[PDB]
């Protein structure tokens, strides 16, 4: 079955290709310039984001908004190629969604950070973190631990092929609130873990405990959504007419 752990891997990661249109290998490359036709336009401050045209700090947080909503389909055509997920109970289908998501967009958003800011519209636009610190209290502090995230994450030095098993151990955790058939999920992640286990091992020969340290940013990952949903209610009881989009609302309703 180490040869099926091997298949499961290359599987995992080839939908991931499917699933999503910028890759790490790709936004890596648009970070460092491997290009002409790829270097993308800096929004650093309010004119350059009005003539960002390939009530601010509300369009840009809105900006986020629309982007987890594509984030979320992307994800879930992705969960669909889980060996097993589909054939979950799928009231537990839809509780690992609605868990996971927001765990994945930010790992993934990771991906598409540097220390100096995020590549946004699939790579074609760069803000940057001093101009998104500079936001009106409270978007001020929004962005900041992503990027505090996306710092120590990318020091990992993961890749598309990790990154793609990583997620899928990510959705299938059976420690999710309200489950019912835990067992099934639980069996699955152990097939996920192995997979992600012997990857890094591959992938990786010279990097001692990755697979921990890997798992030790599960933490981290839930503390920003944890925070993040604070300041939500925070912007809830401070902002007027703060209505969020239908989808982000749904996943948001009894989370924690
Ligand atoms: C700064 N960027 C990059 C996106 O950066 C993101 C930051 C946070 C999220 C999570 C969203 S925000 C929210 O309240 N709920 C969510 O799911 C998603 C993306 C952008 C992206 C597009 C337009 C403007 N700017």
């Amino acid at each position: 079955e180490s040869a099926d752990l091997r298949a499961l891997a290359k599987h995992l990661y080839d939908s991931y290709i499917k699933s999503f249109p910028l890759t790490k290998a790709k936004a890596r490359a648009i970070l460092t310039g491997k290009t002409t036709d790829k270097s993308p336009f800096v929004i650093y401050d309010m004119n350059s984001l009005m003539m960002g045209e390939d009530e601010v700090a509300i369009r840009i947080f809105q900006g986020c908004q629309f982007r987890s909503v594509e984030a979320v389909q992307e994800i879930t055509e992705y969960a669909k190629s889980i060996p097993g997920f589909v054939n979950l109970d799928l009231n537990d289908q839809v509780t690992l969604l609605k868990y996971g998501v927001h765990e994945i967009i930010y790992t993934m958003l990771a991906s598409l950070m540097n220390k100096d800011g995020v590549l946004i519209s699939e790579g074609q636009g760069f803000m940057t973190r001093e101009f998104l610190k500079s936001l009106r209290k409270p978007f001020g502090d929004f962005m900041e631990p992503k990027f505090e995230f996306a710092v120590k994450f990318n020091a990992l030095e993961l890749d598309d092929s990790d990154l793609a098993i990583f997620i899928a151990v990510i959705i299938l955790s059976g420690d999710r609130p309200g489950l019912l058939n835990v067992k099934p999920i639980e069996d699955i992640q152990d097939n996920l873990l192995q997979a992600l286990e012997l990857q890094l091992k591959l992938n990786h020969p010279e990097s001692s405990q990755l697979f921990a340290k890997l798992l030790q940013k599960m933490t981290d990952l839930r503390q920003i959504v944890t925070e993040h949903v604070q300041l939500l209610q925070v912007i809830k009881k401070t902002e007027t007419d703060m209505s969020l989009h239908p989808l982000l609302q749904e996943i948001y309703k009894d989370l924690y």
